[PDB]
């Protein structure tokens, strides 16, 4: 017998374990997939960074229908931290409007203010040196950057040469130094924040910070390599959860909680977990032979992840050093893994294959001669196109007012749609930040160690396209700029200067687009269960008592962002709200 029990140890998991467990009188266990990982050099070192080590295995999409019917190896943590352990360690908030746009879909609480204070107690921002702030134009506001909180960020104490040419290049072509994109807009450049910990310049991930930090806590409880199989219910209480080994053996054990059960499974775990416990829509319930307990038609719709582009390069004239040299020159690699093992200097600081700087754009600033055609095009399709005939109505009234909610944002100059980076190595990266697009994850049996189906139906909003289109031509922009131009950049096929028209690029980001970065979110949306919702604004199930979900699977929609200093933030939020409702201390 606990007082909670929590389903999955990652970000949202592990930091609500860490706060509940401030009061001794709470006792907590966490189940979670995946083991403890062993402080490898392909976690703890940036430059080293391995994240396959700890990928959930035999996870594959369904063909994308938007995508030339490829199918795709689906990417998502099995470890303690889940995400963090395994995540590039990009450290961004969301836009102002993301969090007021959550609240306007009808959940009291939500804002970018209410959010704010969150995003401070969550983290400790250790400043740079002065002479690599001044350098390379790092800038930051002292005043909303947490200086007391468990999660570590900072930035590499290095940058690559190349980096200089990319800032100028962006600058040239609309995209300006941002002075701190943690400050609820990121409208052009800037430095990465980066989840290291300056003192040993390694990875501060969630089994760091808010496991191993408070470990020395008797109440605070973990069972890694065992997994949620369903929730345990009397009358529509939750009072408990079966557990069996991740490995397959044929064990079942039931344990009890005497005030609340919390999923934290993530996007992809969390639906499955409702789904087995009969929480779900009836229809997917009732052929698999599931009693309802609650009927919920938006258990496992509404998926949502954040598409990526890898755009080839050549180079006539690439300065040296860069990221590639990491990987073609032996003595370089040596002399910069020996530099860091020595005094914790130099490219090792880096995340392997990213550089230090970054550009996040509105739909006006990619596209300011079109925008307002993109607009008109989404603005005249029904909501309901985007959904198959049939989708419950519940649920296509709440991707409604999702949408009308993004085509705000799509009007507003401060909110990000896209994101440019250049790595200084043979490729770009581009990524579509807010799809229009939503998938699926539904479970294809009652065997809780089967596969969900997963279905990202990437791309199949046509509007997608036109703003992912606007994205790419942006970022040819930035390798045209006299800066770029100096290092002598050309496309490699499949891409080339030879593809001008909107046609004849998206054939080609049609097979090479990447449905998912591992940002799966928003398959257990906060939305009035009206709007095919399965939480409340205080993150309880509709139709249950003691359930709640905490991880990114209860958000609307995607970020102006990477979702991980949100998913911290919003399970310090949750830690609160339940301390509230329990009288905790
Ligand atoms: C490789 C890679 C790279 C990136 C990213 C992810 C990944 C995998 N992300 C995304 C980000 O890390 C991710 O969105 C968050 O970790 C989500 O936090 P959650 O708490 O929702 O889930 P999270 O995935 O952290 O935790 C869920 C946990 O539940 C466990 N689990 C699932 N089913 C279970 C069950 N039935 N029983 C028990 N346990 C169960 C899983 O094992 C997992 O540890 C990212 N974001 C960002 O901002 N910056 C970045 O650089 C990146 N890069
Ligand atoms: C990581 O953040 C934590 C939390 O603010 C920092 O911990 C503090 O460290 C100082 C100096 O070691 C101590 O005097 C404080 O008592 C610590 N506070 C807590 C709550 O732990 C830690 O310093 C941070 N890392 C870096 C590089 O600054
Ligand atoms: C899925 C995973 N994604 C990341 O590492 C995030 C990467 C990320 O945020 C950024 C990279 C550059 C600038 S920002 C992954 C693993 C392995 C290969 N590809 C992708
Ligand atoms: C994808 O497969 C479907 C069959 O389900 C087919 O109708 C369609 O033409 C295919 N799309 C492409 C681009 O081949
Ligand atoms: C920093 O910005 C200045 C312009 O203010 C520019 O001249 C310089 O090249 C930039 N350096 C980097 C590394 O971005
Ligand atoms: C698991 O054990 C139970 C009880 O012995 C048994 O009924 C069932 O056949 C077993 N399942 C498998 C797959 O071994
Ligand atoms: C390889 O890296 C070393 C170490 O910095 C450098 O001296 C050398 O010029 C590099 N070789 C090439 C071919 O770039
Ligand atoms: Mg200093
Ligand atoms: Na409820």
């Amino acid at each position: 017998n606990y007082t909670f029990i929590i389903a999955g140890g990652g970000i949202s998991g592990l930091t609500l374990a860490d706060r509940l467990t401030e009061d001794p009188r709470v006792t907590v266990l966490v189940i979670e997939a995946g083991p403890l990982d062993r402080g490898e050099d392909g976690i703890l070192v940036p430059g080293a960074f391995s994240p396959w080590l700890y990928f959930w295995p035999g996870l594959v999409s369904t063909p994308q229908a938007g995508l030339n019917n490829r199918t795709v190896d689906v990417i998502t943590a099995q470890v303690v931290g889940g995400g963090s352990t395994i995540n590039a360690m990009v450290y961004l908030r969301g836009d102002k409007d993301d969090y007021d746009s959550w609240g306007a879909l009808g959940n009291p609480g939500w804002s970018w203010n209410s959010m704010l204070p969150y995003f401070i107690k969550s983290e400790t921002f250790t400043p740079p040196s002065p002479e690599l702030a001044a350098a390379g134009n790092i800038t930051w506001d002292g005043s909303i950057r947490g200086r007391s909180g468990p999660v570590n960020y900072s930035y590499p104490n290095y940058f690559f040469p190349g980096s200089e040419n990319w800032w100028n290049a962006a600058n040239e072509v609309g995209l300006p130094p941002v002075k701190d994109p943690m400050a609820g807009s990121k409208q052009g450049v800037f430095w990465i924040p980066s989840a290291i910990d300056a003192r040993t310049m390694t990875r501060s991930h969630a089994r760091r910070n808010h496991y191993d930090r408070v470990s020395s806590r008797p109440n605070y409880h973990i069972l890694p390599s065992h997994l949620v199989s369903k929730i345990l219910f009397r009358g529509k209480q939750a009072i408990g959860v079966s557990y069996i080994p991740t490995s397959g053996g044929n064990t079942t054990t039931n344990v009890y909680a005497s005030k609340e059960i919390t999923l934290a499974a993530g996007g992809l775990g969390t639906p499955k977990i409702l789904q087995l416990s009969g929480i779900g829509p009836r229809k997917l319930l009732n052929e698999l032979g599931i009693p309802v307990i609650s009927d919920l038609p938006g258990v496992g719709q509404n998926l949502q992840d954040q598409p990526t582009l890898t755009i080839p390069y050549t180079f006539t004239n690439n300065v040296f050093p860069n990221t590639d040299s990491l990987t073609t020159n032996a003595t370089y690699n040596a002399e910069q893994r020996a530099l860091y093992d020595s005094s914790k200097q130099g490219a090792y600081t880096i995340v392997n294959s990213l550089s230090t700087n970054i550009g996040v754009m509105s739909l006006q600033r990619a596209a300011p001669k079109s925008y307002r055609q993109i607009i008109a095009a989404a603005r005249a399709r029904s909501a309901s196109l985007s959904l198959p005939p049939g989708t419950d109505p519940a649920v296509i009234r709440g991707y409604q007012a999702q949408r009308n909610a993004i085509l705000k944002q799509f009007e507003n100059p401060n909110v990000g749609v896209g994101t440019v980076h250049w790595g200084t190595g043979s490729s770009a990266l581009v990524y579509h930040l807010k799809p229009l697009s939503r998938g699926t994850v539904n479970i294809r049996s009652t065997n809780p160690l089967d596969a969900p189906e997963i279905d990202y139906r990437t791309g199949t909003d046509p509007i997608d396209a036109q703003v992912y289109t606007s994205l790419f031509r942006k970022n040819r922009e930035i390798f045209n700029a006299p800066s770029m131009r100096v290092l002598g950049p050309s496309e490699a096929a499949p891409f080339g200067a030879n593809l001008t028209t909107d046609e004849e690029i998206y054939a080609v980001m049609r097979e090479l687009i990447n449905p998912s970065n591992a940002h799966q979110c928003c398959t257990a949306a906060m939305m009035p269960k009206d709007m095919g919702g399965v939480v409340s604004s205080e993150q309880k199930v509709y139709g249950v008592q003691g359930l709640r979900v905490a991880d990114i699977s209860f958000w609307p929609f995607q970020l102006s962002g990477s979702p991980m200093a949100t998913a911290y933030a919003g399970a310090e939020r949750l830690a609160d709200v339940i301390k509230k409702e329990h009288r905790l201390a």
